[PDB]
């Protein structure tokens, strides 16, 4: 059912129906040899589209945009990004010349510009501590603290129970922890657990690569953490 890496080829986004007026979107890219699959999602909100998080890269993005109005229709109006690599920010120029209102938190821009990568234009207020929630439209936007990157931000939608974990909650296909170069995974497990204490009502998570699943995915995640500190 779920689009998976085989499927796609770089280049070409799916998308995957959740529920009512929520859907993922599914891309591809190589990085060091390997091919990846990678998540966002789609939420609606009247009669417009909150995107969170780019395609990886501008030609997974504009493709992205010709998928969305193929199969949905409405116009994507503001985007979020959810951390600052070019799996969620890659293609942000897209998105702003399509008339997108990129957003992401100030700790996400900042990275984002030392990196080197694209800066979403806004900034997302209200997010700077561990455990801080706010709402953005359809969706709530929750930082749990420092995981995968120190600005690593989950988003529930909470008309369909889900809960986008992007790249802080890894598939359970994933057994190994692959790179955590920007990591702090001292605090990770912790993280993990601010966003179960949060959404403990979740039915249907979604990491940023690969597969979803349920609440599981979020000790699955630890244990693989862990087991890496170690
Ligand atoms: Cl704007
Ligand atoms: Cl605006
Ligand atoms: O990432
Ligand atoms: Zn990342
Ligand atoms: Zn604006
Ligand atoms: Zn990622």
């Amino acid at each position: 059912e779920y689009p998976t890496v085989s499927e796609i080829p770089v280049g070409e986004v799916r998308l995957y129906q959740i529920a009512d007026g929520v859907w993922s979107h599914i891309a591809t890219q190589s990085f060091d040899g390997a091919v990846y699959p990678s998540n966002g999602l789609i939420v609606r909100d009247g009669d417009e589209l909150l995107l969170i998080d780019t395609a990886w890269g501008a030609k997974n993005t504009a493709a992205l945009l010709a998928e969305i109005e193929k199969q949905i229709g409405l116009p994507v109006t503001r985007a979020v990004s959810t951390h600052f690599h070019d799996d969620r920010v890659g293609g942000v120029d897209v998105l702003r010349a399509a008339g997108v209102a990129t957003y992401a938190s100030p700790s996400t821009r900042r990275l984002a510009e030392v990196e080197g990568n694209e800066i979403p234009t806004h900034s997302l207020e209200g997010l700077s501590s561990s455990g801080d929630a706010v709402r953005f439209g359809p969706v709530e936007l929750f930082y749990p603290g420092a995981a995968h990157s120190t600005d690593n931000l989950v988003v529930y939608v909470p008309s369909a129970s889900v809960l986008y974990g992007g790249c802080a909650i890894y598939e359970l296909s994933r057994t190994s922890a692959g790179n955590v170069a920007d990591a702090d995974l001292a605090e990770w497990p912790t993280s993990i657990e601010r966003i179960q204490q949060h959404y403990p009502e979740a039915q249907f998570v979604i990491p940023g690569h690969g597969l979803p699943g349920g609440l599981d995915l979020l000790k699955h995640t630890t244990n693989v953490v862990k087991a890496h500190t170690n």
